[PDB]
């Protein structure tokens, strides 16, 4: 958290906090390149090429079985108007879950030039583990666009 929300090289501190009252979520979002250790402690961005000042902010949801009460556990209770409060740097970024669907690792047409939006918070919540190869089949994607 600092002036003009951006992502530093330190992958240990918090860039912003994710607050979704509808999902009982008020947890720290870790700014990272979706590297293993980043997800093991919390949620991370999809890449490090994105930014908090960028139009594309994509948070990879690290769903886990061991833990019953972590960040994206109850995010499945969210809906179109869950009021997503991203407390980043200083400001409270409110997003609305207007575009909700789920995709698969074999769907490379969703993570693309989906321009035309404002600051969109792409919640990539990977659910359903495929033990046969080690992937997550259901990539639930909640595109919460910065709401008025
Ligand atoms: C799903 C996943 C999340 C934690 S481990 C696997 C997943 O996540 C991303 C990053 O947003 C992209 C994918 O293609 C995934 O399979």
């Amino acid at each position: 958290m600092q002036a003009k929300p951006q992502i530093p090289k330190d992958k240990s501190k918090v860039a912003g906090y994710i607050e979704i009252p509808d999902a009982d979520i008020k947890e720290p979002v870790y700014p990272g390149p979706a590297t293993p250790e980043q997800l093991n402690r919390g949620v991370s961005f999809a890449e490090e090429n994105e930014s908090l000042d960028d139009q594309n902010i994509s948070i990879a949801g690290h769903t886990f079985i061991d833990r019953p009460n972590y960040q994206f556990t109850n995010l499945k209770a969210a809906k179109k108007g869950s009021m997503v409060y991203f407390k980043v740097g200083n400001e409270t970024r409110k997003y609305k879950m207007t575009s909700i669907r789920d995709v698969k690792p074999t769907d490379v047409e969703v993570l693309d030039e989906q321009k035309g939006k404002d600051k969109q918070l792409t919640l990539i919540t990977c659910d359903d583990y495929n033990e046969k190869t080690g992937v997550w089949e259901k990539r639930k994607i909640f595109v919460a666009t910065e709401v008025k």
